[PDB]
């Protein structure tokens, strides 16, 4: 599915991402553009052999199981095929997982290279939410 800018936001505001260790909603909308478009049957493979899957493209080598990328830990405890759903329940509940284990949003590199530090409320004008 690709998501509409502000029906990803309100999506994503269902499920808990407004504020979620401090990250205001925008933070998230514009990791998911950058990440992946909207679209989250994203996939894009790594240069050390594991994948990044869906809207936060969530990488197979700490998080979810693709069963080719040797040395993965699914730390979701998840197949990283449930990250390209239509339903982003499961790739909402890993990134808090993730945003939650120290590193906050710099674990996503196009969170750090294009959102960090930016009018990331842009993200969310206009929307009702
Ligand atoms: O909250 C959701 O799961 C949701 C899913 C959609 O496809 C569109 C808007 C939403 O808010
Ligand atoms: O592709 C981009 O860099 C881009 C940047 C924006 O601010 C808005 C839409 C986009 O597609």
């Amino acid at each position: 599915k690709v998501f509409g800018r502000c029906e990803l936001a309100a999506a994503m505001k269902r499920h808990g991402l407004d504020n979620y260790r401090g990250y205001s909603l925008g933070n998230w909308v514009c990791a998911a553009k950058f990440e992946s478009n909207f679209n989250t049957q994203a996939t894009n493979r790594n240069t050390d052999g594991s994948t990044d899957y869906g809207i936060l493209q969530i990488n197979s080598r700490w998080w979810c199981n693709d069963g080719r990328t040797p040395g993965s830990r699914n730390l979701c405890n998840i197949p990283c095929s449930a990250l390209l759903s239509s339903d982003i329940t499961a790739s909402v509940n890993c990134a808090k997982k993730i945003v939650s284990d120290g590193n906050g949003m710099n674990a996503w590199v196009a969170w750090r290279n294009r959102c960090k530090g930016t009018d990331v409320q842009a993200w969310i004008r206009g929307c009702r939410l």
